[PDB]
């Protein structure tokens, strides 16, 4: 007789490529890389012979196999390779084999290849768009925007983008390396814990909880290995397997170790670190640098050298050249893209005609031309062009494209950016020819979350009737929203002056289009950036 048939003992059926210690806060101890998942399983035989040989298989096939020495056995072997597995245990001798029922097991890896599919459906105002274009689509996801901005992956329209860049991971450092991050209650702190038995300039995690273990659509399962913004990301590549998903480093807070990288040690560890970070979350397709900015005269007052953009094209051409390596050890193609100041004078700091040739994408930070941060110049803080009363403005759209375009950068490198929020002042007074801009404020105009900047979602909710005002101004391809019994002013982008953005992008030959950020979003924003860009409707 052949043996018997066995039963798969009851017990877990989830293991982990990539482990996560569910009891840590520092990231050294937070994940621990494996070359492969440790996989158990063991088996009673309740009626027959129990057999010589007892092997598990994995889809037919064995990973496994031993001695069969009684009633019960208990398997532990290696698996490399993520997936949902239909596991066997066979019991075999000289009169053939008998195997069990299928049991599926779970082994998780970085890439999501052991999740299902994130598909959600569209929500708010968002249709569905084809990415047919050939037109970058882009917008940025923050980490922190799952609490109060309740925000999650589940809800990105994500059929309608090509580019989804995750805003922020930061780079370890204390005093002195990260002061920026002193100016927000907690946050200092937080990047230490994270950064504990680290060394500074590597990169983190800032929020471990919210990356990796708050729960979330598709990921609440006490015993998913991946939960939070991560796993959902991995979700969301099942899904959508074109799709970039783009770790972006720096921001405005988390800016200030890239000025210390002209020096070299510095530097190569920052690099080596960002591979480490790349082989370890595989759901990620490249870097985003967001360095604000060369030069200074971001967050901290007392940054900034001659020397930064140097370091700057030294940086990019560094990072090519470890994700070069990292796609030929993979077959993966990686992207390096980096976003800029969209000022001339920040612009001209640093040799964008050289560092294009390391980058597949610039994106060109368009928006905060103007804001509650300057109560006395007011002006359009995202527009396409100069206004009509002021026809030599600094900041626009347009002299920041300029000033690339002159530099040599080509013009498909470029990726015009657009906001999906407004800034505004309140108390504007002393304006002539009913222009409020040619005004001056008082204050900044309450926020939705900090004051002087508005969602766009709130300003289509709650600023387009009453007594507000809207205008849209046809020079620069601008709306704003005007109370005149309080003097509130609010400049934004809204669904013409995208598609004036789109359309210029089109005639230019431009890269195409991405905002920040894409939480604050109805749909309007993102739904006209498609469209303009020429992306057909319809899934
Ligand atoms: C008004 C808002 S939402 N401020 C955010 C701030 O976001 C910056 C961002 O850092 C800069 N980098 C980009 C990439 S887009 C660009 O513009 C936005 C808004 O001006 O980011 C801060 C974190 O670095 C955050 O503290 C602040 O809430």
């Amino acid at each position: 007789a052949a043996p018997g048939k066995p039963t798969i003992a009851w017990g877990n059926t989830k293991f982990a490529i990539v482990e996560v210690d569910q009891a840590a806060t520092a990231y050294n101890n937070l994940v621990k890389v494996k070359n492969a998942a440790d996989v158990s399983v063991s088996w009673n035989l309740w009626n027959g012979d129990t057999g010589t040989t007892a092997k598990i298989l994995l889809n037919g096939k064995e990973a496994w196999s031993g001695p069969s020495t009684g009633s019960s056995g208990t398997a532990n072997f290696k698996v490399n390779k993520g997936g949902r597995y239909q596991m066997q245990v066979a019991l075999c001798n000289a009169d053939g084999c008998t195997a069990s029922d299928a049991t599926e097991i779970v082994v998780a890896d970085t890439d999501g290849s052991h999740l299902a599919p994130l598909k959600e459906p569209l929500l708010e105002k968002n249709k569905p768009y084809k990415q047919n274009s050939g037109k970058v689509v882009g917008s940025y996801f923050v980490e922190w925007g799952v609490y109060g901005r309740n925000f999650t992956v589940d809800k990105i329209p994500a059929q309608n983008l090509t580019h989804l860049l995750y805003g922020f991971i930061p780079i370890c450092g204390g005093n002195g390396i990260n002061d920026s991050l002193k100016e927000i209650e907690g946050s200092f702190q937080a990047l230490q814990r994270s950064c504990q038995g680290r060394e500074d300039f590597k990169v983190s995690i800032h929020d471990p909880f919210a990356a990796l273990q708050k729960a979330q659509k598709g990921v609440t399962a006490w015993d998913d290995p991946y939960k939070g913004n991560f796993g959902q990301l991995m979700a969301l590549k099942q899904a959508h397997p074109d799709l970039k998903i783009l770790p972006s480093i720096g921001g405005w807070t988390l800016s200030d170790p890239f000025f210390f990288m002209g020096d070299k040690v510095k530097r190569d560890r920052f690099v080596g670190s960002v591979k480490e970070f790349l082989q370890t979350w595989k759901f990620f397709d490249g870097v985003d640098i967001d360095w604000e900015f060369p030069g200074g005269k971001g967050a901290n007052p007392n940054l900034g050298s001659p020397q930064d953009g140097e370091t700057y094209v030294l940086l990019m051409k560094e990072l090519r050249a470890m994700l070069d390596q990292l796609s030929a050890e993979t077959g993966r193609k990686y992207e390096l893209t980096s976003a800029i100041s969209a000022g001339k004078d920040k612009i001209d700091k640093v040799a964008y005609n050289v560092a294009q040739n390391s980058m597949d994408h610039i994106f060109l930070m368009s928006y905060d031309f103007y804001g509650a941060f300057d109560l006395k110049n007011l002006g359009h803080q995202t527009a396409l062009n100069a206004p009509a009363w002021k026809p030599d403005t600094a900041y626009t759209t347009v002299n920041g494209v300029n000033a690339l375009l002159t530099q040599g950068v080509k013009p498909g490198k470029i990726v015009v950016g657009t906001a999906m929020y407004g800034r505004g002042w309140t108390g504007v007074n002393g304006y002539q020819n009913n222009i409020p801009f040619t005004g001056t404020a008082t204050g900044p105009v309450k926020g939705t979350w900090e004051n002087g900047i508005v969602d766009y979602r709130q300003i289509a909710s709650q600023f387009m009737s009453g007594e507000w005002q809207y205008t849209y101004d046809a020079t620069a391809e601008a709306p704003y929203v005007f109370k005149p019994s309080t003097g509130d002013l609010i400049t934004f982008d809204d669904a013409r002056s995208v598609q004036a953005k789109g359309k210029y992008v089109l005639d230019k030959q431009l890269g195409g289009l991405f905002s920040w950020e894409i939480d604050a979003d109805n749909g309007d924003i993102l739904n006209s950036m498609n469209a303009s860009l020429g992306n057909s409707a319809g899934v």
